[PDB]
């Protein structure tokens, strides 16, 4: 669930507040659609595909469905109790915090105008 996905990038990256992850370029947040403006917007972009493709499961909702995972001395694991959907959305959690990790932080991309630029 989404509490589970912003534990995950406070545990991969500690040194930024959660919150600049939920607001920036075109897909990080609510944002959807158009050329991701980034390397830290593509990591959101394939985290917001994988959501899709996650909700074909039947009964899954990955912003709400609480699934088993553990964030221990740098590691994000999903653990084998999820079922199909928990290990899904888990996994696109997971790899989305580690590819956030990764990705320079624009701030000029922080909270662009979703309606002028994600066309
Ligand atoms: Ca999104």
């Amino acid at each position: 669930n989404l509490y589970q996905f912003k534990n995950m990038i406070q545990c991969t990256v500690p040194s930024r507040s959660w919150a600049d992850f939920a607001d920036y370029g075109c897909y990080c947040g609510k944002g959807g659609s158009g050329t991701p403006v980034d390397d830290l917007d593509r990591c959101c972009q394939t985290h917001d595909n994988c959501y899709n493709e996650a909700e074909n499961i039947s009964g899954c909702r990955p912003y709400f469905k609480t699934y088993s995972y553990e964030c221990t001395q740098g590691t994000l694991t999903c653990k084998g109790d999820n079922n199909a959907c928990a290990a899904s959305v888990c996994d696109c959690d997971r790899l989305a915090a580690i590819c956030f990790a990764g990705a320079p932080y624009n701030d000029a991309n922080y909270n662009i105008d979703l309606k002028a630029r994600c066309n």
